[PDB]
């Protein structure tokens, strides 16, 4: 039978770590039909991939598209840097369920301005009826839990709230949600003691979903934070993944020779655990007065009150007006910053670990945004493998492809093999990077030549109508 899609003389790195292998690819309703030569096989659709690499499309662990499929569907800043599937609902805020009337957090803020989805069915539903660009896992956020179960978000649940929870998760995990994920650095989920925490990884452990989590602290309290994760998976089990995994402040840096140690000491005991980073030494979230005099640099992504202040720094807004930094901060608000606080060459010995994945972690509703919303995987492949050579492009590539797919249980994905879905990128290695720079954060990438998500063409002309993407139920 006639082939749907061809990808012929480039060099195939499947995604399992073994060396490129020149070798075409065939597609056939959405999967890898044939891996082999297939120069004379008639086909619709045909590329011509001579001196690129063919490897899986990208899996992006950590994302907060939640809303955009929605508000902004092109996704161009994923399908631009190689990325055919994203996992959201991250760091304890996600598109459902949808919090209590009146209840509110700053973290969701992040996601975009359209009201949230009732749970996840409803937001599952509302995937199926407008397909995304991309494929879509979803995790459900601790933060939506406790706004959705308790009148007051800042107290300790009584024992019927902690089981609110624990069967709005059940729930969650039934519709096709991947796991929870927490975010333990922001309100409310800060609140939240260990048996709360315990509660949720039993219920996710018995399903054998995940738990991801932002950590307690990344900065003084780093080790700490980890550990205090780590309990929790070792307790009950249940897989873990520590989110964009760093180490803040100088008088921090170097700590993650540690919580690395103890990640090990975990995952040799038998707890399935893994982590995720961006590759830049600067983080992005919402605007934190308390950290305008132990942070220099702070730049705004976006201020509800002073949007024109997107970009500027914070030491010139206050001069400007005449205050300290702190009080700037607090005349911003609510707002969003990047924060310039760690170690680059950490980030680049965290990224080296075993068993770290690549998340953009992307705020793609920011005016101004870090640049990781569209450089991240890109400047992986162009600045940290052929640039610094971390490791080889082989061994990247499985980082984003094979290892996310085994750590969120991806079926048929995240490998260039027979049988598996046809998310697929094409790029030339010499010339693959990311173009995104702090003053220009949107800028795209370039050295991505052609992107297929279940065997349609994404980029670099996406869809005229209908689009690809797949809700990834687990
Ligand atoms: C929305 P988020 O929680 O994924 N952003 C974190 C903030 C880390 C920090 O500065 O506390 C980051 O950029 O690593
Ligand atoms: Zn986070
Ligand atoms: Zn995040």
């Amino acid at each position: 039978e006639k082939l749907d899609f061809k990808i012929t003389g480039g060099w195939i790195i499947d995604g399992t770590g073994a060396p490129r292998r020149r070798a075409d690819l065939g597609v056939r309703d959405g999967r890898i039909a044939a891996i082999g030569e297939l120069g004379a096989h008639p086909a619709r659709h045909a590329w011509d991939a001579s001196g690129k690499i063919v490897a899986p499309g990208f899996i992006d662990v950590h994302g907060h598209d939640d809303l955009m499929f929605v508000e902004k569907p092109d996704l161009r800043w994923k399908t631009s840097q190689g990325i055919t599937t994203v996992v959201v609902g991250n760091c304890g805020v996600s598109a459902a369920p949808a919090p209590l009337p009146g209840n509110t957090a700053a973290a969701l803020a992040l996601l975009g301005e359209t009201p949230l989805f009732a749970d996840v069915p409803a937001y599952f539903a509302a995937l199926d009826a407008q397909r995304p660009m991309i494929n879509v896992a979803a995790l459900v956020g601790h933060a939506n839990l406790r706004l959705a179960a308790m009148r007051d978000p800042q107290a300790a649940p009584t024992a019927a709230e902690q089981q609110a929870m624990q069967d709005m998760l059940q729930a969650a995990l039934e519709a096709g949600a991947v796991g929870f994920s927490t975010g333990l650095a922001y309100q409310p989920g800060a609140v939240a003691q260990a048996a709360e925490l315990e509660g949720l990884a039993r219920v996710a452990a018995e399903r054998r979903r995940l738990h991801t989590s932002h950590i307690r602290n990344e900065a003084d309290g780093v080790e700490a934070a980890v550990e205090e994760v780590l309990a929790i998976g070792r307790g009950t089990g249940c897989a873990t993944v520590v989110s964009h995994h760093k180490c803040m402040m100088p008088q921090n840096w170097g700590r993650s020779r540690a919580t690395l140690a103890n990640i090990d000491r975990a995952r040799e005991q038998g707890v399935e655990v893994a982590l995720d980073i961006y590759p830049y030494p600067g983080s992005s979230t919402i605007l934190i007065p308390e950290r305008a005099e132990t942070i220099d640099d702070i730049r705004i992504t976006w201020s509800t009150p002073h949007p024109e202040c997107s970009g500027e720094y914070l030491a010139d807004i206050a001069a400007r007006w005449g205050c300290d930094k702190t009080t700037a901060a607090r005349r911003l608000a609510p707002a969003g910053a990047i924060y310039f606080a760690m170690d680059e060459d950490e980030v680049k010995r965290i990224f080296q670990h075993p068993c770290c994945m690549v998340g953009s972690d992307g705020l793609p509703n920011d005016a101004r945004p870090h640049p990781r919303l569209w450089g991240s995987f890109t400047r992986v492949l162009g600045r940290y493998v052929r640039e610094a050579r971390l490791m080889t492009l082989e061994q990247a590539v499985a980082r984003m492809t094979a290892l996310p797919a085994r750590v969120f249980g991806f079926a048929e994905r995240g490998v260039l093999q027979p049988g598996a879905w046809a998310d697929v990128v094409v790029f030339d290695p010499d010339t693959v990077a990311d173009r995104a720079t702090w003053d220009e954060p949107t800028l795209a990438s370039v050295g991505i030549a052609g992107v297929l998500v279940n065997g349609a063409e994404v980029f670099p002309q996406p869809p005229a109508d209908g689009r690809p993407g797949q809700v990834l139920r687990a």
